[PDB]
């Protein structure tokens, strides 16, 4: 293999992932007139003060980097959460020009890109586990827009010549993942699915509705990676985005007025 070209995309996916034209899909359209409101709704509880990176990976759909997630370092509670959830990587989806890449769009809008900050729920105490779980993983969702540098991004820009093709890895420690959050944690919220194959539908999606700015020189990073591997033809790591899934009744929830 799956991938995001004509013959291996998102339109391709249901033939090995039938779960792709599931009840819960992601991601999806906020309606952000249709979204509601609901005071029951808890801050968002993100502790990353102890968080451990530990290496930054081009997998071929994206790059991630990923934590320490053998101990309680750096988790995410409250908002619409039950118990406690472990970070276990970061990773983005961007375009190939600033109008698409992010994978959620709100009110039809499409940013440049979206930051994918996954977390697996303790209670099923691994994420091969969680993943099997309609509860197990919480995704929180943020988007980008270009416009200033996000100086938190930097670290990251810099790293990904180094991992450029698919199987590539670095060392990536001492990063703080605090860096790239915007000011407020208003979210909104539904039940979805992984957006990659397995697309398994174990993710409460909590989508933050401020954006951060990157500068176009950050992106333009992110452009340079390739989704092929070293020694085949160059193929740049863009449009690694699924479009807007059907909805199907689920409800949006707003943690602000
Ligand atoms: N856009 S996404 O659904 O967060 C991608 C991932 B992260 B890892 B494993 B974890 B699960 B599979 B692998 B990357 B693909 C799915 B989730
Ligand atoms: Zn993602």
């Amino acid at each position: 293999h799956w991938g995001y070209g004509k013959h291996n995309g998102p339109e391709h996916w249901h033939k090995d992932f039938p779960i792709a034209k599931g009840e819960r899909q992601s991601p999806v359209d906020i309606d952000t007139h249709t979204a509601k409101y609901d005071p029951s709704l808890k801050p968002l509880s993100v502790s990353y003060d102890q968080a451990t990176s530990l290496r930054i990976l081009n997998n071929g759909h994206s790059f991630q980097v990923t934590f320490d997630d053998s101990q309680d370092k750096a988790v995410l509670k409250g908002g619409p959460l039950d118990g406690t959830y472990r970070l276990l990587q970061f990773h983005f989806h961007w375009g190939s020009l600033d109008g698409q890449g992010s994978e959620h769009t709100v009110d039809k809008k499409k940013y440049a890109a979206e930051l994918h900050l996954v977390h697996w729920n303790t209670k099923y105490g691994d994420v091969g586990k969680a993943v099997q779980q309609p509860d197990g993983l919480a995704v929180l969702g943020i988007f980008l827009k270009v416009g200033s540098a996000k100086p938190g991004l930097q670290k990251v820009v810099d790293v990904l010549d180094s991992i450029k093709t698919e199987g590539k890895s670095a060392d990536f420690t001492n990063f703080d993942p605090r860096g790239l959050l915007p000011e407020s944690l208003d979210y909104w919220t539904y039940p979805g699915s992984l957006t990659t194959p397995p697309l398994a539908e174990c993710v409460t999606w909590i989508v933050l509705k401020e954006p951060i700015s990157v500068s176009s020189e950050q992106v333009l990073k992110f452009r340079k990676l390739n989704f092929n591997g070293e020694g085949e033809p160059e193929e740049l790591m863009v449009d690694n985005w699924r479009p807007a899934q059907p909805l199907k009744n689920r409800q949006i929830k707003a943690s602000f007025k």
